[PDB]
């Protein structure tokens, strides 16, 4: 199954379900607000701090979306947002997979996979955050590393949203505020939101949510 690639559609009686970490804890009540406020349209949201991809063992998202997909069957949108909690080495089975190696890259993708198979079965359309700058400049180099890895591998597959540039004003690196008046998007541990980051994320996603009415598509 193929979703669209620029942009979701939700009709009235339709779900978003928003997964992942702290990242997603923050932006998502906005866009949950948005949703209702706008087009009537409910929504779930799981996002659990310090999980991620990496660690089944503490919180198993492919797991859990495919239960949640299953129980569900009025979602048509999964958003995620995650990856700060997932840049260290992991087990699997029986092996011990070192962090950007081949084997360990492949096996991380296979669970973004593992996803992508359980909303497409079901015909829900995933949209993707980008991982952002971060302060830190080894978290930053990391999370640099994962998030290609995850794009290069995203693009043209679902509806992706860069956040990184976005929270910088186009920089091109991490910042702590944006330009007349200078405005802070991040908080000060230098990897999450403030408020103002947070509603300027919302918004980005909202973009890539079209409500179709009823009489939509025409004859």
């Amino acid at each position: 199954w193929k979703q669209g690639t620029e942009a979701a559609a939700v009709r009235s009686g339709d779900k978003v379900f928003f997964a992942g970490d702290s990242l997603m804890q923050g932006v998502a009540p906005f866009v949950q607000k948005s949703l209702k406020q706008q087009y009537g349209i409910e929504s779930a949201n799981l996002s659990k701090q310090s999980t991620g991809l990496s660690y089944p063992s503490f919180f198993d998202w492919p797991k859990t979306i495919e239960e949640t997909l299953k129980k569900h069957p009025e979602i048509s949108v999964l958003a995620v947002f995650l990856g700060p909690n997932d840049p260290w080495d992991f087990p699997v089975g029986k092996r011990y997979l070192k962090f950007a190696s081949d084997e360990w890259a492949q096996e991380y993708l296979k669970r973004v996979d593992r996803i992508l198979e359980a909303a497409h079965t079901h015909r829900v359309q995933v949209v993707w955050l980008g991982i952002p700058y971060m302060k830190k400049v080894k978290l930053d180099g990391q999370m640099r590393y994962l998030d290609k890895l995850l794009s290069e591998h995203l693009k043209g597959k679902i509806i992706l949203i860069p956040t990184a540039q976005t929270l910088s004003g186009g920089k091109g690196r991490y910042t702590d505020s944006v330009n007349g008046k200078p405005v802070r998007y991040r908080s000060k541990d230098g990897i999450h939101f403030t408020a103002e980051g947070q509603k300027l994320l919302a918004e980005k996603i909202m973009e890539k949510i079209v409500f179709e009415p009823s009489t939509q598509p025409s004859s």
